[PDB]
């Protein structure tokens, strides 16, 4: 076989996918001397108008004729491998594979690999700057937006990748240093018809041939296959190898018995965050990045935006912009372990995509807190408790009714469980309106 010294040279190689990964796999050929391929269903891609002329190009459909003469198909996440043209190549045997497949057979450096359902991206920053803090030339991509195959460079000293379960799908070369499942949560439901265990079954491939697992000890189903192994390291809320403390007010990341750093010199807020900062040190701790630099990037890390982000703190109430959140999983995520001393202004609402809201009920009992509804599915969810709610049509009526009530020690929490394209562009812009209107409300 090739060995390390995989060649595509005199290869009919066929990529399915014009978005910015595509692209980043004809790069990848283009640059090794092999013009591929390339189609994609959409009549009109944004990603042709990046395209050299020499690269034959077919859109509107996939070109069955086409993927039955590769050599190799690459196959962007966004198309399943149960298509049914893949399918057929696949019975034919044709090779395919992905972006993040080209990548682990050309990386040169160790790579920390990222899935899960929710704090993929924050734990992939969080272990970049944790790096850039020890001065290491990290290469931080997987994001739709930075394609790993452009992070390729003999100069990088450290990759780290968020990966998600369709990618995992096509990839058989991953041997990360550390990888981690933050979670698994019901999502995508569309492309795993057998349901939980089968959307698990593509994020459990990120632990094969891992060197370190980092596992989270509350979600059994970030557990490796066969279950705990000497290669298993944990984070969790109350215990773990990772772990939080709360102790009178205040509180602790403690690692193996040990209070390693008081939250008060972090950035970020809430329990979410703070286990994603403790998976992200478990990662960063496997890959043999120092300790002492890791924390140090800790307490200058701001976090994502979007992702539990205080947009504004004043006159005792905090703003919390978690427009990420845009499925009951991750609302969930925001609401456990919550932690308000006065009330909590909870905001719901936009396309809630015929989810079971029934998972947040249980959250939104006792006194001290009141739900504000909007957008298109606003009605399903003020029916969690309605003695309690109030519904409007956007998300600017409903901050206008809190705005007057809010009191100190109270939290405005946009956490809304839904997608927001009924009424935003997308959940970038939902969580930017909310932070305008808490500054010109607050
Ligand atoms: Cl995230
Ligand atoms: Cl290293
Ligand atoms: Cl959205
Ligand atoms: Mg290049
Ligand atoms: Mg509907
Ligand atoms: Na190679």
């Amino acid at each position: 076989g090739p060995g390390s010294m995989a060649d595509y040279q005199g290869k009919n190689v066929v990529i399915i996918g014009l978005g910015l990964t595509g692209l980043s796999c004809v790069d990848f050929f283009l640059a090794r001397g092999v013009t591929p391929r390339v189609m994609d269903t959409r009549m009109t891609p944004p990603g042709l108008d990046k395209l050299p002329e020499a690269v034959e190009r077919h859109t509107g459909s996939l070109n069955d004729e086409w993927l039955m003469a590769a050599d190799l198909i690459v196959a962007s996440p966004g198309i399943a491998l149960a298509h049914p043209s893949l399918s057929a190549a696949a019975d034919a045997g044709i090779e395919i594979v992905g972006d993040i497949e080209l990548f682990c057979r050309e990386a040169q450096a160790p790579i920390v690999a990222i899935t899960g359902s929710n704090g993929k991206s924050t734990v992939t920053t969080l272990v970049g700057e944790m790096a850039k803090a020890a001065g290491v030339n990290v290469g931080v991509g997987g994001n739709i937006g930075l394609p790993a195959l452009m992070l390729l460079d003999d100069e990088c000293e450290l990759y780290v990748l968020e990966l998600s379960s369709f990618q995992l799908e096509t990839t058989s070369s991953l041997q990360a240093v550390a990888a981690t499942i933050l979670n698994v949560t019901e999502d995508h439901m569309d492309r795993y018809p057998f349901g939980l265990q089968q959307y698990r079954a593509a994020k459990l491939r990120i632990y094969e041939n891992a060197k370190v697992c980092v596992v989270n000890a509350d979600d059994a189903l970030t557990m490796p296959i066969r279950g705990a192994d000497e290669r298993c390291v944990s984070f969790g809320v109350n215990m773990g190898d990772y772990h939080l403390n709360h102790q009178q007010g205040e509180t602790w990341l403690r690692v193996k018995g040990e209070k390693v750093l008081n939250v008060k010199e972090m950035k970020l807020s809430g329990q979410h965050n703070y286990t994603n900062a403790l998976a992200a040190l478990a990662l960063a701790d496997a890959a043999g990045l120092p300790r002492a630099s890791s924390l140090k990037a800790l307490t200058t890390f701001t976090g994502l935006p979007h992702r539990f982000e205080v947009v504004l703190e004043h006159n005792g109430v905090r703003w919390i912009n978690d427009s990420k959140a845009t499925n009951v999983g991750s609302t969930e995520a925001a609401l456990n372990g919550l932690h308000v001393d006065g009330t909590l202004h909870l905001l719901l609402g936009g396309d809630g995509k015929s989810a079971d809201f029934s998972p947040l009920a249980r959250y939104l009992n006792g006194d001290n807190v009141r739900l504000y509804c909007f957008g298109r599915d606003g009605a399903q969810l003020a029916a969690l408790r309605p003695e309690v709610a109030e519904q409007t049509e956007t998300m600017e009526q409903a901050m206008r009714l809190l705005a007057p009530r809010v009191q100190p020690g109270d939290m405005v929490l946009l956490s809304p469980a839904c997608a927001s394209l009924d009424q935003f562009k997308n959940f970038e812009q939902r969580g930017n309106e909310f932070a305008r209107l808490a500054k010109e409300l607050g």
